[PDB]
């Protein structure tokens, strides 16, 4: 004998502020750890405060919470298709602490987002994830979201870059 | 050969070029824009995406459209490139071309420059390997428009 029953939250959604930069970082290594990275966060609370909410920055983040007590963060900025002739919008990062997984406020911020690209004239939201991630998979296929699998990204960074600078 | 920032008047050729690019891309179809399109988008007040043009003698001869990204692991700007075009009868304005988005990406604290390609279209890859860029093969990237974006939105 037991019993399963619904519990309802009020769940909360709103544009960062330099002051969410401690959190943001938090949750950064969080994701960058589930996604087998944890070594690659090289940045520290005030390199993310100065870079992410610099006047002019391209880039938007998204808070989420719970009486908050934040529960998870997006990041991502704006695209072109020159194809389309249309700006769209890039997720870079989306997390949901592993507690809060079940309320819906992942899909929801994705939601948002999709909310902002078709308010904002955009022809195109897109995001990566990484191949062995099925859960991550399933829950994109679900949704209505296509696989772009005939692009490889190319990179350059560190010395590579440099040296195609100089 | 000359490298500038495309302004309003560029968006032809632009076009022109975008049109050429897809074409060899096998997706010529996929440009649904016009030139007007493009002025409204690209050359908007306030507009996120840059482009570059190349130039021999005047003449344009390859462009490149670009945005900047944004790495949370590295607490950085990146760029993306997301067209780089040189038309046939001038294939170094390509490698002259990254170098200035290079110099860019330096200039302006960037962590990183990307782009993507076509995993059949190896004159590319090779040319890619050859300047040192490393694939980021572990990724795929995923999209929703038309319909399935307007009814996420919903």
């Amino acid at each position: 004998e037991n019993l399963y029953f619904q519990g309802h939250m009020t769940l909360e959604i709103r544009p960062a502020v330099p002051a969410d930069a401690e959190q943001i970082l938090a949750f950064i290594i969080e994701l960058a750890d589930y996604e087998r990275a944890r070594h690659e966060v090289v940045t520290d609370v005030e390199g993310i405060r100065r870079s992410l909410f610099a006047e002019g920055s391209p880039t938007r983040a998204l808070m989420c919470l719970s009486e908050g007590r934040p529960i998870g963060y997006a990041v991502f900025f704006y695209s072109y298709s020159t194809w389309l002739g249309r700006n769209g919008i890039y997720l870079e990062d989306l997390y949901v602490t592993p507690e809060y997984r079940g309320v819906g406020a992942g899909r929801r911020l994705l939601r948002e987002l999709a909310r902002e690209a078709v308010a904002n004239d955009c022809g195109r939201l897109e995001w990566s994830v990484l191949d062995w991630n099925q859960p991550a998979i399933d829950f994109y296929r679900s949704i209505g979201a296509l696989p772009q699998d005939e692009w490889v990204r190319y990179r350059l960074d560190g010395e590579a870059l440099r040296k195609m600078a100089e």
